[PDB]
């Protein structure tokens, strides 16, 4: 499923990520925008050997079992396809953990590249929340 930018910026408040950590809701619209352009079923094979799954393409070199990723840990434990679901509770949960790694959002490559320090409330307009 694709969202619409507004339809993501509802379903994500609904799940508390705005402010979450300290990070206003553009800044997971834009991230989510850049990683996956709101395609739920994104992904792209890394050449380590990882795969990054759905909307905020959660890696699963560490953070879902996908079955074919070597010395791979499970810390969200749940099963990558899962994170290519319509519903993107699972990856916002999955998110919440890894927003709280000790690196803020900069555990998302495309975020730090095209959403940090820029103003991002700018992915928020428009939209009722």
């Amino acid at each position: 499923k694709v969202f619409g930018r507004c339809e993501l910026a509802a379903a994500m408040k609904r799940h508390g990520l705005d402010n979450y950590r300290g990070y206003s809701l553009g800044n997971w619209v834009c991230a989510a925008k850049f990683e996956s352009n709101f395609n739920t079923q994104a992904t792209n094979r890394n050449t380590d050997g990882s795969t990054d799954y759905g909307i905020l393409q959660i890696n699963s070199r560490w953070w879902c079992n996908d079955g074919r990723t070597p010395g791979s840990r499970n810390l969200c434990n749940i099963p990558c396809s899962a994170l290519l679901s319509s519903d993107i509770t699972a990856s916002v949960n999955c998110a919440k953990k890894i927003v709280s790694d000790g690196n803020g959002m900069n555990a998302w490559v495309a975020w730090r590249n095209r959403c940090k320090g820029t103003d991002v409330q700018a992915w928020i307009r428009g939209c009722r929340l």
